[PDB]
């Protein structure tokens, strides 16, 4: 509960709206909770074949009052879980490409060479001075490359 007051918090009331909609969607009884034969039906039909262990430990999650269903309030928190793992994925796989696309020779670092060309190939001027100011903040231990760990580092933010 102050949990589910949190998961509230990341979210706009549309957002919340939204979640309303698609939360009694899946309430197939129209009881006001998601039993675990009402996730399964839903997880079957996105593809997914669950055991009733596994359903069961989806509910069990976020089932703070032990009912052994989920509520609207619940499945906000999980919602949130959610969408706050997906982030970081999105994020992940954001930094893992913006890497591969700046080193260009596959040698596992950037230097300056391959900042100027990438972002020259965007169609973005970069002066000298601003290539000068990446590296010294990028590379700490100063050997003109910025490998995957300081890369990184320096997007951090
Ligand atoms: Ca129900
Ligand atoms: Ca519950
Ligand atoms: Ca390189
Ligand atoms: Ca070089
Ligand atoms: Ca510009
Ligand atoms: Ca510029
Ligand atoms: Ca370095």
């Amino acid at each position: 509960t102050d949990q589910q007051a949190e998961a509230r918090s990341y979210l706009s009331e549309e957002m919340i709206a939204e979640f309303k909609a698609a939360f009694d969607m899946f309430d197939a009884d129209g009881g006001g909770d998601i039993s675990v034969k009402e996730l399964g039906t839903v997880m079957r039909m996105l593809g997914q074949t669950p055991t009733k262990e596994e359903l069961d430990a989806i509910i069990e999650e976020v089932d703070e009052d032990g009912s052994g269903t989920i509520d609207f309030e619940e499945f906000l928190v999980m919602m949130v879980r959610q969408m706050k793992e997906d982030a970081k994925g999105k994020s992940e796989e954001e930094l893992a490409e913006l890497f591969r696309i700046f080193d260009r020779n596959a040698d596992g670092y950037i230097d300056a060479e391959e900042l100027a060309e990438i972002f020259r190939a965007s169609g973005e001027h970069v002066t000298d001075e601003e290539i000068e100011s990446l590296m010294k903040d990028g590379d700490k231990n100063n050997d003109g490359r910025i490998d995957f760990d300081e890369f990184l580092k320096m997007m951090e933010g």
